[PDB]
């Protein structure tokens, strides 16, 4: 027998109190290439990773449930495919900083782990790594959601096709828990070649262009989106030279002629999860203008 | 010292045994709802939520790394914040078959766990679950895939506004390794209402017509898909009755006068993730006609 | 007791994937695991309804020379439902494999160890415990022949007679059917995204679950529309290898294909036809 | 020792939601933690350059009536990064609390309990162990005059002088400005989504880390493009309660503004000006 108040109280219990570890394990493949006979000279960058929950796929959707991991073990095998009579080289190794952009075969040696073999042989490279914990949602600053990257080249030049394949076994731990939406998981990417505007066309242009080895070997229909703006040289049609900003890029599929692809510029409009395209580019008597220097970061944004 | 061989043999050796299991909990709000003081009126089923990892969020990421899931618990609790001068009441109780679609006070009641009270006090519904292994990737029968759902319907006529808000307080474990695509992990939906073609818009319709709690209360931008064809009756344009056949929609938001919405028929372009508009509906001297009959199951394919 | 106790060694399938031919991901068996696929078993099932599974093993048997520098893939998805061949995928599940060309594996898979039935039903969870995949992780040097072999043993239950057309597997589509990829009699079987349709052979014909559409005229200029759910493959050849589909009338009772109309595009909007999902039985006899 | 242990009881912040305003999900305080904001450890903060966290808890404190029947939900979320104040994200967190608006409440947050900044930089995860937000969780009948107190205690590094427009918390934009969105000489707060922004004070300045591109005319038909980096805020009533921005001139020395050029729309392809994401410090004294 209780009074009736003016207000019954809150009974909202188990609130707040969600489950707050996991560890959790596996081995994922990080990469692939295939290099044709010729390809393959000696210092070509084959493959450079950098390692984000997200590139580990099982791993990376139980990070967009805590805040921060921790690595707890990591290895990477390499595993070419290739028969005995192939004398060519590569040295593989993990470079602890993921910032760090110069790739040479001085370079890896000197990183612990460090391997160096002919191709018909597979090599384990036992890295050296943080094992602090990291966030789970991409920031400003790369050392902080990243434990560095793994890169792989040429050693010699290949007499024939080299299959390779570079798989990454690895157990981490998720510290913290909270909700993370898809978008802010992705890994951001720096460009190492600059865009001018005298390399250009009407309404694209290419992705060898930017230097950069993920968004050379990026996937279709992908809506990228910069830190820095985007310089397009547009018209009335008056002969009229206006100027238009755009701060987003999507990536179209490339060739056996053309490696790498394209880059349509636009809106991607984030409200409507839609993409319209950017207008006619003007070719003109225009001085010559870096539009995106060297170093510009592309942080992809579309649905994941 | 060993020899060399035509081809040396894989060693890739960490593969195919990643984690396995993972117990994992927590407690999620599964609706809310607000009631002007008209509405209300018995047995208005204010609430109806299939139960599914993907309802739960923190859950529906996790699930998309393992192809199984049991129950561990589940409770529900009914906070309606609402002063005690509000006489109405409320009746929840947790169905457990997923497919079960008709909500009487009686066939609630009837459920174990069941609770009757007036607006003005919480409660906590401890229902009876299957807690046998259900799948995570959704498939064609429903009884695999969500152990039931939660209904709760008024009970008189509230004096007032009704703020009332529905948690899950869940643990449960995912049983099977495995990588699912946020395509398939959706939960689909039962169409409780037909759709005729006298019904209608030259692009559009309304989303109380189908009648379903799900699509009324459904997010904007939503590219859905069905199970059954849709007839839209389209013309060339010499007074010609031609036929079209559609199967994807888009949901458009809802109005103040309008508690529902819109739905926009078209094309999902899955290739390239994109969305296109259909064709200018004819109206004309056509027999009338279902275009989508009563239990159209609606499944959601756009990206998540 | 009335249950019947089976164990063998057979053939799930065999691929010929010749020289040069794929690339990575490039599959090359897809197979949904049920009785009639493995041959001894084939027979046993035929005779109860339900099946469960004791053990399953598959042994990967690639063929080629020493020199073929390929590489492969294989794994069980525990999900019969579960439409995904990608290698991350496979890479996902226990028991999964990576090798050269030249060698074989087993892959030691996890299964539902559960009641299932033998002849066909709407939920496929209820018919199978999986299904396996192998795919290319290179490119292949030389002709590979691989024969994936299965050792099994399972658990067979209730006495029954089974109509054998209906204990086939159901394939599924991957890619969507537009009408603008028909041509005036047939579309290319690429379309349909689906490695079990496209090495079907020559003269198989399918039931589909949902209606293929063909807008058709007269002559006069005047556009009808026409319904159809049967499909008959034409085989593929080197030019095509996927093959190709004519859309007609199966009579079931004389077990002969009546090919359809011609398809008249004329200024028609944008449509689909098949989408993606669209399920497909073997009804024809083997 | 050389570092300094200090605690207190503070408010974080208030806020008044009036009667009838606010629906499931109004974001009624979104407060970044850093030590500014604290009112006594504000102080203690401008003398050196490195904190760290020893304890933090929020006690919410809402004033109304006991039939306001309304509600709320509270929590920390440990990321000054992330941007998502959704329930599902909020009741994620630990800590999370619900109750009806007459209620209070407190939430015991998890925290990163490491040495921190006091002065802002650029990654803003080394200035905050997180941010606190209460939403609504239903429409609130009555006037409700939520405090929000926060009992602290932190550890002060190394001793320094700190320029107080340094110490604030950087602002993020939330929802993008597009061109077409700006009046002659002003936009509407409302549009960058930011509470934050949409409640600070009448005269308010603001840098941008990203250029504000205005178009404008000289008057002959000749379009003309402006960059500008400041905004001011012009404080909101009832008919417009975010209020709205004018760009323009931030004079760092003198400490004044003036207005820009004002915008000339004229058949302009859609741009957009200012992406989600832009970054928003306040520079003007307080
Ligand atoms: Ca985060
Ligand atoms: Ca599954
Ligand atoms: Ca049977
Ligand atoms: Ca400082």
């Amino acid at each position: 027998r209780t009074d009736a108040p003016v207000s019954k109280a809150s009974t909202v219990t188990g609130f707040g109190r969600g489950t707050n570890d996991v560890h959790l394990s596996g081995m994922s493949r990080i990469s692939q290439a295939v290099l044709p006979a010729g390809t393959g000279t000696d210092g070509y960058v084959v493959v450079d990773a950098t390692i984000v929950p997200d590139l580990l796929p099982r791993l990376g959707h139980a990070a967009r449930i805590f805040q921060r991991y921790a690595v707890e073990t990591l290895e990477f095998e390499i595993q070419p495919m290739c028969p005995a009579n192939t004398g060519g080289g590569y040295v593989a190794g993990f470079l602890p900083d993921p910032t760090d952009n110069d790739h040479t075969f001085d370079a890896l040696q000197a990183t612990r782990g460090a391997v160096v073999a002919k191709w018909w042989e597979s090599r384990t490279v036992r890295p050296q790594y943080t094992r602090t914990l990291l966030w789970t949602s991409s920031g400003k600053e790369q050392r902080l959601t990243s434990p560095g990257r793994l890169i792989l080249l040429c050693v010699g030049n290949n007499t024939d096709v080299v299959n390779v394949s570079v798989l990454c076994r690895w157990s981490v731990r998720l510290s913290v828990p909270s909700l993370e939406n898809p978008e802010e998981t992705t890994a951001p990417i720096m460009t190492q070649g600059s865009l001018y505007n005298d390399s250009l066309s009407t309404n694209d242009f290419k992705s060898i262009l930017l230097g950069s080895t993920p968004l050379d070997i990026a996937p279709d229909g992908a809506v990228f989106q910069l830190d820095r703006p985007l310089s397009i040289d547009y018209s009335l049609g008056t002969g009229d030279v206006d100027r238009a900003v755009y701060w987003h890029l999507k990536k179209f599929a490339g060739n056996a002629g053309t490696p790498a692809g394209w880059f349509r510029w636009g809106i991607w409009d984030n409200f409507n999860k839609t993409f319209t395209d950017g207008v006619a580019y003007y070719s003109d008597e225009q001085p010559r203008q870096i539009l995106l220097p060297v170093g510009t970061v592309c942080t992809r944004v579309d649905s994941e």
